[PDB]
RNA sequence: UUUUUUUUUUUUUUUUUUUUUUUUUUUUUUUUUUUUUUUUUUUUU
């Protein structure tokens, strides 16, 4: 491949495209440099006054992100949560035996000295502090994520969750579209508060305040969609993580899988820092996103769909991947699992069935080598039977959105 | 067999330099069911050429 | 920028010449090879007239 | 008398944006827009 030459006049041309660094950054390789996660809670002045500052601010206007952060740290400074056994992640120790650790038992550090209105606001607001207001501020991060009319349908479920022995009402009025509370998403410190809340209550699921989770849940495995799609594939095929791995049939899907399965990342750990790698600022480019696993995402989600996933219907179709090559791979996998039913007797009454009892006939089971051999003998082209399988799978899908894998798949297979 | 130019050119020769009816169906399939496409694009060009 | 609008004076009513250039780029043939595909007396005539040295 | 691209130049040319993302997915739940007291033709003598 090294040398390419123009055949008309025997001259050497060198083909080359622009660079593309922008590489991934693993959770582990971060704690190699620093031992703590900096939480810059700027002002540490008057906690009762802050309650009024955020309340009147949110009631239409520009409430300071610095303000709400100062509030949340004061309101959630509950040193609750009796540690069940032991808690350790990436080398950083957090808990032992019967420790009584709170929610901010990772780094706090003070910052700046510029504040807005000055001192005691309006003493209007009673306690009802920890009870619902923190839920809301955290709940706006969930609403802020999206950008389609789903906002006025997810903010609806915000207001109805602040009634758990509370029942108040609402606060702002302006439509979202990224302008009001959406600023907060790009705040290193705010996101750190949300991630520490989700993590604390993922450990302390039984806790009373664990209701704060829904609203802060969308942070666990943010930008880790590829990993989720790999789990989904195992559930939908019913195969093991090892078997599924062997069904990867494209070079650039293999690369991506390898990238995702790097050995020292604590991705299979119960209560780790890994799922909050983005919001805790541990990584500037997730190894686990769809963006950095485009071949795998498309392949996995296409197969998933042929196998009757309802999730996959609406997955994004990535750019700059070998659709043709990827799609025929996914088809073989789906056709194989869809043919070979598991089906074995489970229970009996002393009366068992034992399994041992035309030419272009597909292989017995779900082994890759058997199917690979079968595909060769099929001229490396998908049969009429599997094309008809793919049709049946995609037709009668209804109202599929533009640029989804569902739209790709129906359009490819149902002419 | 593979994706090699010399080989595919030799096969094109064997088809007296004109695209096969299976080739035409391949491009047909690839272009039919393309939605609203604007004027003077290679999208519009390809559907006109291959979808008839 | 004064060209916008002053540009339609360039090759004003020399369209036949322009279609000869265009015919080359579409057929991708040489100028002389396109000339040889002219098959009607009155098209040869016009070509001679258009190419006078 | 004309002229005979409802062509036009200056680069250009995804009604492409990269900041990271990407089920108009969140499940704490829990999922017949089932429910119990008989009953069970919008049956009558």
């Amino acid at each position: 491949s090294v040398t390419v030459k123009r055949i008309i006049d025997n001259t050497v041309i060198v083909p080359k495209l622009p660079a593309n660094e922008d590489p991934v950054e693993y959770p582990a390789d971060y704690f190699r440099k620093s031992k703590e996660i900096p939480l810059y809670i700027n002002t540490t002045k008057s906690l009762s006054d802050l309650r009024g500052y955020v309340y009147q601010g949110l009631k239409s206007g520009n409430v300071s992100i610095i303000h709400v952060n100062s509030y949340l740290y004061g309101a959630l400074k509950d040193i609750r949560g009796k540690l069940d056994k032991d808690w350790s992640s990436f080398g950083i120790n957090i808990g032992k035996a019967g420790d009584t650790i709170g929610i901010f038992d990772l780094v706090s550090l003070k910052a700046l000295d510029g504040v807005l209105p000055d001192g005691v606001s309006d003493a209007s607001r009673t306690s009802a502090d920890d009870k619902w207001l923190p839920l809301y501020l955290l709940g706006l991060y969930r609403v802020g994520r999206t950008q389609m009319p789903e906002y006025r349908k997810k903010l609806m479920d915000g207001l109805t969750n602040q009634c758990k022995m509370i029942n108040e009402q609402f606060e702002p009025l302006v439509p979202e579209g990224r302008d009001i509370f959406d600023v907060w998403g790009n705040d290193s410190n705010y996101t750190k508060i949300v991630a520490a809340v989700d993590m604390f209550f993922h450990m302390f699921k039984k806790h009373e305040c664990a209701s704060f989770r829904y609203g802060t849940i969308v942070s666990r495995f943010k930008d880790c969609a590829a990993l989720a799609t790999f789990g989904h594939l195992c559930k939908i095929t019913g195969m093991s993580t090892e078997d599924v791995t062997t069904w990867i049939l494209n070079r650039e899907v293999a690369d991506e899988m390898v990238q995702m399965m790097l050995p020292g990342q604590e991705i299979d750990k119960a209560d780790s820092y890994m799922p909050y790698l983005i919001d805790f600022g541990l990584s500037s480019k997730s190894p686990y996103s769809s963006v950095k696993n485009p071949a795998f995402h498309f392949w996995g989600q296409l197969t998933a769909l042929l196998l009757r996933s309802t999730r996959a219907r609406n997955a994004r179709q990535p750019d700059d991947i070998e659709y043709t090559s990827l799609t025929t791979a996914g088809l073989l996998y789906a056709y194989a699992v869809g043919s070979s039913a598991d089906l074995a007797q489970q229970f009996c009454v002393g009366d068992n069935k034992y399994t041992p009892d035309t030419t272009n006939a597909p292989p017995q089971g779900r082994d890759v080598v058997e199917w690979l051999g079968w595909f060769e003998d099929q001229n490396r082209k998908p049969t009429p039977d599997m094309m008809q399988y793919a049709k049946r799978a995609v037709m009668s899908l209804q109202g599929l959105r533009e640029k989804t894998i569902g739209k790709y798949a129906k359009s490819e297979f149902d002419k």
